């Protein structure tokens, strides 16, 4: 369900970066703002069909929209995303904007209301394979999150059983989403501390080590976090189950429609003894808590 496109109808404006694959550019299209991709090398054609035939198939507010594709350079023409990655909103530009728990919560949920509308697909579940936050794009103001990147560095963020080369199922991506979920209320990168080649990594997690605990993080977040962190991909809960959890949630973090637009110096402290620091503050979630049960 796509729609032929012909290059002489875009006309480039300027390199933007690059995706997981091939690089990205804004551009006009019929009086509205467009991202387009290219392959640079042929190398990349492969992940270039398949995320054409799947993009195609996608209809979701959380997922980037695509308008169609051209064959004679060979490329995507999908919607333009202002508000750059949240990988770069939360580790990137020097001016950080700053954010709330209520922003934070609010980017997971949509998260995984993208990928459950994926895993729901028929006839066979869709699995993103690849959910950290370089792939998950922001507009209207950094308020509404946008999955990208369908053409499956990113360690911090696999299922052990994944590159453990064991079979894997849609919990793959469960266990990414926790991961992220721990990412935006620490605006710390994962692992950053082990750093060095990726196989350090994998063999961390493949131990059992994750990410360190949050002080004075909400007990039904945490449950939720450590739960999707679990080995035992069946231990795992399923995206429907989180899309519930944490829409239930959203009753006590009010004001995730609020535009991101003050700046902040994220001081960052090396402070990692067991537990962390949240970078969101929690006190109204507790209040509206208390609120309800009592
Ligand atoms: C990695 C992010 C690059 N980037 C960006 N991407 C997109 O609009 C976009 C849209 C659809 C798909 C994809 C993709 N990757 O399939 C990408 N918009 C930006 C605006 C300012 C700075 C960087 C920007």
């Amino acid at each position: 369900s796509l729609h032929m496109i012909d290059y002489k109808e875009i006309e480039v404006e300027e390199v933007v970066g690059r995706g997981a694959f091939g690089v990205v550019c804004k551009a006009k299209w019929r009086a509205k703002d467009v991202a387009i991709k290219q392959i640079e090398s042929e190398s990349e054609r492969k992940a270039f069909i398949v995320e054409l035939r799947q993009l195609s198939r996608v209809n979701h507010p959380n997922i980037v929209k695509l308008y169609g594709a051209c064959l004679n350079p060979v490329c995507l023409v999908m919607e333009y995303a202002e508000g750059g990655s949240l990988y770069n909103v939360l580790h990137g530009a020097e001016p950080l904007p700053y954010y709330t728990a209520a922003h934070a919560m609010s980017w997971c949920l949509q998260c995984s209301q993208g990928v459950a509308y994926l895993h729901s697909m028929q006839p066979k579940a869709l699995i993103h394979r690849d959910l950290k936050p370089p792939n998950l794009l922001l507009v209207a103001g950094g308020t509404v999150l946008k999955i990208c990147d369908f053409g499956t560095g990113s360690a911090a963020w696999m299922a052990p059983e994944v590159f453990e080369g064991s079979n894997y199922s849609e919990k793959c991506d469960v266990f990414s989403w926790g991961i992220i979920l721990w990412e935006v209320i620490t605006r710390r990168k994962p692992f950053d501390e082990i750093g060095g080649p990726a196989f350090r990594i994998m063999w961390a997690v493949h131990n059992g080590t994750r990410p360190p605990l949050i002080k004075n993080l909400p007990k039904p977040i945490e449950s939720l976090m450590t739960r999707c962190w679990s080995k035992d991909p069946s231990q795992r809960p399923s995206m429907e189950e989180i899309v519930k959890i944490m829409t239930h949630l959203m009753r006590y973090f009010p004001g995730a429609d609020e535009p991101l637009q003050y700046p902040c110096q994220h001081s960052l402290p090396p402070g990692e003894d067991g537990r962390v620091e949240p970078y969101v503050d929690f006190a109204e979630f507790y209040r509206l808590w208390s609120v309800d049960h009592g």
